[PDB]
């Protein structure tokens, strides 16, 4: 049902301009805040990578992977194929650390490029998400802005005392810059 979303993305997101670009980030970030609020996440990271991809990482429990009873498809796929961010992203990747394992799947405009598969072992838990906005949609600007992301990270941490939130800009490879907030 993400096919409508790439037709009238105005209800879902509101304006395809620069402010709609930065709202993708708060979508994913909301999820890690949930994991914090439930009592399992305490650490969260945001990076703007080269070519303006975006990476969010937390140490919560990891998205559920168990197979569902309606179609035999994993929980994590059923969930992402309903994601606004995923629909309006031209590429998107996910890594999950769960059951002592590292699972992985990868999309185009919300269409799964292959079945969830196992790619390693772990003794951690958590989720990683990387995505790259669909330019044919966000015509105007595909460049993120540090100050804007930075101000909002700072309010979120002050709103969630005890939780370490970090931002980093890796676009200028020779000059890497970082801020980390952790209110007692
Ligand atoms: C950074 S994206 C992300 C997604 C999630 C989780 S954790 C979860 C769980 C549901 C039930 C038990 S853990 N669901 C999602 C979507 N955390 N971080």
């Amino acid at each position: 049902g993400l096919e409508a979303v790439r037709k009238r993305p105005g209800m879902y997101i509101g304006s395809t301009s620069e402010r709609g670009l930065h709202h993708l980030v708060w979508e994913i970030v909301d999820n890690s805040i949930d994991e914090a609020l439930a009592g399992y996440a305490n650490q969260i990271e945001v990076v703007i990578e080269k070519d303006n991809w975006i990476k969010v990482t937390d140490n919560g429990r990891g998205i559920p992977v168990d197979i569902q009873e309606k179609m035999g498809r994993p929980a994590v796929e059923v969930i992402l194929t309903s994601s606004v961010v995923n629909a309006l992203s031209q590429d998107l990747e996910v890594y999950v650390h769960r059951n002592e394992t590292i699972y992985h799947q990868a999309y185009k405009k919300g269409v799964p490029q292959f079945d969830l598969k196992e790619v390693g072992t772990t003794d951690k838990t958590g989720t990683v998400i990387r995505f790259k906005a669909d330019g044919e949609i966000f015509t105007e600007t595909t460049v993120y802005n540090y100050e804007t992301l930075q101000q909002r990270i700072r309010e979120l941490a002050f709103l969630n005392k005890g939780i370490q939130i970090t931002l980093r800009d890796e676009r200028d490879e020779e000059n890497v810059r970082e801020d980390s907030y952790h209110y007692e």
